């Protein structure tokens, strides 16, 4: 149904375009949140009662909640920064392979830091992961977006358009009165970041400067902005959507 | 001029899409070719006459042919895949800056393997690179592409729509009559590696039984392929072009 907006990333089908051509694919980066701040994005996201997708940085029995509920797709998040940041003793297997262990038989990811090659892909898809989500072409770069088949793994790559520390960095819009990003004609992944949905964070500098109570429970939430942010926008889509 | 369709990637011009739109961009990776291989490439692309960008591997006199001629752009092809491979004594930052060493000056990157991250981008645009070319569309995503501003460096992403290697593993055709990746309302950007043009590869496999001739000048051209191919695609690309 057309009013099914919202999907999961495991629900395109290349073959398909009706699959996924102006849809929206919710997509959440864990990035290590604290268990109180991925709680309140998965309290946020289940009220709304839609699909969404959730990339797994680290084992927490939130896990289970997201596994449990049908509309929503656990993938992976691995971390291969510290191969890039200097020496080291491990590659790319051993991360991925240590990431796969905390949603086995998964079939999405996004790296963290969109750290992406061909032999990275490669091994994405030996190890049965079917949908790369690492390429990020701008809602605003006046291009109409479309998954793709990858030349190995049978991979379908997945591009997305928007993302909230992304949005920042761009000076994007949280307070737009309408779907600036939309595609009716393409496909509409968006990134968000718990933390960011906690924060509803408009500035990174908010997000730096807090860094010391990220993970307090108790002063975590004086820090959240009161203004237009990552919260609202995504809880205005929400509501324009459902 | 459109009848001036090839053009070089620092020839971009985000601020003007007449830079750009349906031109044509030949691009070369290097992958340590041996020189005569290389020297075959230029005397081909220099007997057409057109621009062309270079992304070189290592040092090699070649590379000053490259630098004189005014229609031709060095780029660098620095190369992360032993940071991912496993164990390693380095990051990102010794081999960017040890590749830059090969053109210092220049503004265009591509990575071997299309190794790529968030913090690769920023350590490019710190040294004042301004052209990422690490984002392959395929021609036959459904996609007209368009280059992008990145969100720092004032760094501009160039995707790209056809790799010679890349139409093997796809299967795409070396001999159709007409330029069937072509968007006149797009950005052209092709890559070929001077090895495919050498040997006229349409297939992989001849690249692999070939291996141990790749360097030696006198029997590698005995492997060049007498049908369609990489080397009489580029040829009938300049041909119908110029
Ligand atoms: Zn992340
Ligand atoms: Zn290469």
């Amino acid at each position: 149904r057309y009013d099914n907006k919202f999907a999961r990333i495991s629900d395109i089908d290349i073959n398909q375009p009706e699959s996924w051509r102006g849809r929206i694919f919710l997509t959440f980066d864990i990035d290590w949140a604290a268990d109180f701040v991925l709680q309140d994005t998965i309290d946020l996201i289940e009220g709304a009662g839609v699909c969404a997708t959730w990339f797994a940085t680290h084992s927490t029995p939130l896990l289970e909640n997201i596994r449990r509920n049908p509309l929503f797709e656990l993938g992976v998040h691995p971390n291969f920064n510290p191969l890039l940041a200097g020496a080291h003793a491990e590659g790319v297997q051993e991360i991925l392979d240590r990431t796969l262990e905390l949603a086995p038989g998964c079939v999405s990811v996004r790296s963290h830091s969109l750290v992406q090659a061909t032999s990275i892909l490669n091994m994405f898809g030996e190890r049965r992961l079917r949908y790369d989500c690492n390429i990020l072409v701008p809602w605003d770069a006046g291009i109409v977006l479309q998954p793709w088949r990858h030349w190995t793994g049978d991979m379908v790559r997945v591009p997305y358009l928007w993302e909230d520390d992304v949005a920042c960095l761009y000076d994007w819009e949280f307070d737009s009165t309408f779907d600036y990003w939309y595609q009716p004609d393409g496909i509409n992944v968006l990134d968000f970041h718990p933390i960011h949905v906690y924060m509803n964070t408009e500035s990174l500098r908010r997000y730096e400067d807090s860094r010391e109570v990220h993970r307090n429970p108790v002063d975590l939430i004086r820090w959240r902005n009161t203004s237009a942010g990552s919260r609202t926008f995504l809880q205005s889509l929400l509501a324009r959507n459902i």
